[PDB]
C-alpha cells in the first residue's frame, strides 16, 4: 500500500501508463488510471513522464489519480519520483529508458517496415480460406499496391490450440504460402494462448500441466495440487489458457510456432490476446505471478520471432516487438487518436508502433466515409509502419483511391528517412514518431496532438477533419513544405488550403 | 415430498429403476437408488416391478430405499403402487408397460440385428481416420467375419458441435462410405449434444439461443433474459450444451444429422452423452424441464433415425431405440453383468438391448484374458444384438479366434428366432431376452442371473467363469441341448462338461 503524492510544477504536463488512454492526456484534474490487472485494451507500462523532465517508475503496477494539481499514486510494490536535470520531456524519456527499459539493440523483421502491411481481417472476417486469401493478395498487386507482410487473421485453424491450417478451407496451405512468397509477400498468422477446452490439444496441455489452474477460491490450494483448468471468458467464448509463467508452456508454444514455420514456410505471428484482464480471478500459476506479468510473458514469445505484432502488452519497452495500436472504429474521433497514441507508445519504449488498420480495425464499424479512409491512410503513411485491411479498391471511388495510392508513394519517397530512424531506435530507443513536445520542448506544443515529427527534421501535419483549411503550428526555424517547395518562417501558426490529396509535411531548413 | 412405504410380501423380490444397478438386485436391505438427476451411467426409468405382480410408477424421478423388509419411495412428483392379479413378474411388467410405456409398433433398423455390429473405438481410439477405418473393415472381411453395422466412434470431426469429417484424417469421406457400403457395411457416426465453447458452432448456437443458459445461481433470472451459456464439465472437458427442451435445438440437430446423411450417405448415429447428471446446477432451459427430461428428450432424437444407439436414457420405454449397456471393463465381474443388466433393460421397456462391446468397452482396460473375450462373445451371441470392437484376430490365438467365429455361426443359425421375437417386441413390448423369473415364476429362479430365455423356448446358459464345469438350473419340463440332442428332465440342476467352444443352449420340448 505504498503511496506517493506529487504536486505538479507550474505548467507541468504528465503522460504515461497506458497507450489507449493517450487521448485523456496530459492528465487533467479528475483523471484516473488503474494498471493493476488492466492494460486498457493495448500496451501499458508503470511509467509516467513530465514536460519538466520528471518521471515516475515502479517495477510493478500502480494506480494514478490527479486531484486538483496533485498526483496520487498507489503502488502494488514500490516506486519513486525522479528528475532529469535537462528539464524536458525528452530528458525524462531518455533517463527513464536507460534506467528501466534500455534499448535491446535489435529490430523486428525489416519487411514489416519496408512495405505497407495488409491484414485479411476486414475483407474476409471469419471466412479465412485459401482462395479468398490468394485473391486478396492478387488484388493488392493488380491495383498497383506494393507487396508486403500479409497477416492471415483469426480462424485459419480448426479450433483454438490447434496450430494447423483447416484442410476444409486450405487444401494446399504450403502451396498457398509458396505462391504468396513468389508474389513478394511475407506471411504472418494470428495466434493466441487460448485452448478450446474439450479438445485433444486441451487434454494434452492439461496433462502436461501447462495451463493455468482453477484455485477454487481456496486461499491454500497450491499450483502443484490443482487439477482443474481455469476457464476464461473472452470475446470468442470460453477457453482454457496457457500459463505464461510455466517454462513448459514456452516449450509447447515454440513447438507449435516452429512447426508452422517448418511445415508451411510461415514468416511470423500476430500475437493477440494476452490482455492482463484475462488472468484475473481464481487462478493459479506455476511461478505465482500477477496478471500483468502474464501479459508481459506472452510478449516475450515475440523475442523468438523477429516478425511479430502485439496489441496487448505490459512492459517490454526497448524490445524488438511491433506494437499495434488497438482496433480503431471507423470514426473521425478514432483517426484523431492515432498520433497521440503512437507518440505515447514511443515514450513508453514502443518505438516500432503501427497505428492499427487504415479506415478502422473494428469489423462491426463495417455508410462508409471515403474521406475518412483517405485521411486514415495519409496519417499512417509517415508513421513507422502502415497497415491496410479494408480493400481501398473495393470501397473507394477513383480519386479517393488515387489519393490513397499517393499516400503510399509519399511513404516510399520518405522510406530512407523512416528506416534511418527505425534502425537508430533499435540502438538508442529514441522514437521514430516523436511528439512536438519531445523535439520542441517548452515552445507551446504540450497539447499539439495533430502534428508529429518523423525523426528530427520532418514535421508531418495530416489533415484529420473535414474542410479545405488546415492550421499548422510551426516551431521557430524555417520550414519547407516538401510538395509545394514553399519556405515558411517558423514560430507562428499558418493556414494551408487543402484538398483530398494534401498531406502537409515540412522539412526543417533552419 | 410424497412417498410410499411398502412392506415386502413373503418371498417378494423387487427390480427396477436403473439398468446399471441390476447386479445389486433384487433390492436388498440397505439398498439406495437416486434417479433424480442420475441415470447411473446408462438407462433409467421410474418403475419398480416385483416377483409377486406388484409395481410402482411415477411420471417423474424418485429415490428408492429398502430398509429391513420395507421398500420406501420418495417422489419428486406423485406415484402409486399397483398389483397385477396374475401375481408374477411377467404380469407386473405387462400391466406396467400397457399403462405407462406401451410398445410403439416400430423396430430400429433391422441391419442392427441381422448381423454383428462393429465399433472402431477399441482398435482406433481417438485416431479415427479414413485409412484405418477401411483397414478394419477389410480385416473383418478377410478374417471371415460378416459385414454389419460399423460405428465410427468419437473424434471423426474437427471439434464438438462441428458435424463434418475432419479433412486432415478423411481426404474423401463420401468415397470411404461408398466403399464401406459396397463391402456390405452400413455406417453410423458418434454424436453428442456438447459444443466446443469458443468456436464458430458455439457462437452460432448461442446466437440462436439453442444452448442451455447459466442461471448465475439467481432464483429470478428467466431463460428469456439470460445471456451466458451453461458450461458443463464432462469426461472430454468443458463444453456448452444443447437445450433439448428448445424446439430450435431439435431443428439445429436435425439440420446437422440430415446433412451428414445427404452429403456423405451416413446410415445412422450413435448418440452418446445426454446423461441427466450433465444437466444439474445453475442452468436455465427454455421450457423449464428437469435434468432427467433433458436426457429423455435427447433420446427422442433417435425416433427420427431408425438406425440409432443410446447409452444414457430416461424413460422412452417401448420405443424403437437401441439401448446399449454401458462401457464394460475387461473383467469377469463385468461379463457377469451382461445378462441381469440386459434382462432388466427389457422389463423397463428396452427390448432392443445390446450388451456393450465384446471383451469390454472401456479403452483403459486396454494381460488380455483371451478366455474372457471368448466367453464375452458367446454371451453376446444369443442376445438381441452382438457388438465387437476389439479385433478378435489381433488379440486371440487360433483356437480362441475359432471359438468366437463359432459363436457368430450359432447366432446366424438362431437368427430367425431372434428376429421373430424382435419383431414381436416392437408390437407388444415383450422382451427378446427374458429373465428366468419372467418365464418361470415362483420356481426358485429369482436370483438366477447366469441364464436367460431367448423368447419362450430357448434357455441359454453361457459359461461365465473358468473351469470345465457349468451348473444349469432347469425349470420343470423337458429340455433338449441343441448341439448334443440330449434331453434333460427339469426341476433340478444339472452339471455339464464344457470346453472353450461350449455355449449351453436348451430347447423347451415340454
Ligand atoms: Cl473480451
Ligand atoms: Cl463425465
Amino acid at each position: 500500500q505504498q503511496s506517493l503524492h506529487i504536486p505538479l510544477l507550474k505548467g507541468e504536463c504528465w503522460w504515461g501508463a497506458a497507450v489507449n488512454r493517450a487521448h485523456d492526456m496530459p492528465l487533467q484534474p479528475g483523471a484516473f488510471i488503474q494498471l493493476n490487472g488492466d492494460v486498457s485494451g493495448n500496451q501499458a507500462v508503470p511509467l509516467l513522464l513530465s514536460s519538466a523532465g520528471r518521471y515516475v517508475w515502479s517495477d510493478q503496477p500502480f494506480s494514478v489519480k490527479r486531484e486538483g494539481d496533485i498526483l496520487s499514486i498507489s503502488f502494488t510494490g514500490t516506486g519513486a519520483l525522479y528528475t532529469a536535470s535537462g528539464g524536458s520531456l525528452k530528458d525524462a524519456w531518455g533517463e527513464a529508458a536507460a534506467r528501466f527499459f534500455p534499448a535491446s539493440g535489435r529490430l523486428p523483421d525489416t519487411s514489416l517496415f519496408t512495405a505497407p502491411q495488409y491484414n485479411t481481417w476486414i475483407e474476409l472476417i471469419y471466412n479465412q480460406n485459401q482462395e479468398d486469401i490468394l485473391r486478396y493478395a492478387r488484388d493488392i498487386v493488380a491495383n498497383g499496391f506494393p507487396p508486403g507482410v500479409l497477416m492471415i487473421d483469426d480462424n485459419w485453424f480448426p479450433y483454438y490450440g490447434n496450430f494447423s491450417f483447416r484442410k476444409d478451407r486450405f487444401p494446399d496451405a504450403a502451396g498457398m504460402i509458396s505462391t504468396l512468397h513468389g508474389m513478394g509477400f511475407k506471411v504472418m498468422l494470428w495466434v493466441c494462448p487460448f485452448l478450446s477446452p474439450d479438445t485433444e490439444a486441451f487434454r494434452e496441455a492439461l496433462a502436461k500441466r501447462i495451463v493455468l489452474f482453477d484455485s477454487k477460491g481456496s486461499d491454500t490450494l497450491q499450483w502443484q495440487h490443482a487439477v482443474d483448468p481455469a476457464i476464461v471468458h473472452w470475446w470468442n467464448g470460453y477457453s482454457a489458457v496457457l500459463d505464461g509463467s510455466n517454462p513448459d508452456a514456452v516449450t509447447w508454444m515454440r513447438e507449435k510456432l516452429d512447426g508452422l514455420q517448418q511445415q508451411y514456410g510461415i514468416d511470423g505471428f500476430k500475437f493477440d490476446a494476452g490482455d492482463a484482464e484475462f488472468y484475473l480471478g481464481n487462478i493459479l500459476s506455476r511461478e505465482k505471478i500477477g496478471a500483468n506479468e502474464q501479459c508481459e510473458r506472452w510478449g516475450r514469445i515475440g523475442l523468438l520471432y523477429p516478425m511479430n505484432e502485439y496489441r496487448a502488452m505490459w512492459k517490454n519497452g526497448g524490445q524488438p516487438l511491433v506494437e499495434r495500436l488497438r482496433d480503431k472504429y471507423h470514426t473521425w474521433e478514432d483517426v484523431r487518436k492515432l498520433i497521440p497514441h503512437a507518440s505515447l507508445a514511443g515514450l513508453l519504449g514502443y518505438s516500432f508502433v503501427c497505428p492499427d488498420m487504415i479506415g478502422g480495425g473494428d469489423f462491426s464499424s463495417f455508410k462508409l466515409d471515403q474521406e475518412l479512409i483517405v485521411r486514415s491512410a495519409q496519417c499512417h503513411a509517415l508513421m513507422p509502419m502502415m497497415q491496410f485491411s479494408v480493400a481501398p479498391w473495393r470501397v473507394l471511388d477513383s480519386s479517393q483511391l488515387q489519393a490513397v495510392k499517393n499516400a503510399v508513394a509519399l511513404r516510399r519517397q520518405m522510406l530512407p528517412e523512416i528506416m534511418k530512424y527505425t534502425r537508430e531506435a533499435a540502438v538508442t530507443g529514441m522514437p521514430v514518431l516523436r511528439s512536438m513536445e519531445f523535439v520542441f520542448p517548452h515552445q507551446g506544443f504540450e497539447r499539439v496532438e495533430d502534428q508529429f515529427m518523423l525523426g528530427d527534421n520532418y514535421l508531418v501535419a495530416p489533415v484529420l477533419e473535414k474542410g479545405s483549411v488546415r492550421k499548422i503550428k510551426l516551431p521557430k526555424g524555417r520550414w519547407q513544405e516538401i510538395q509545394s517547395g514553399k519556405v515558411y518562417r517558423g514560430g507562428e501558426t499558418i493556414e494551408l488550403k487543402v484538398t483530398l490529396n494534401t498531406i502537409p509535411c515540412f522539412k526543417r531548413t533552419t
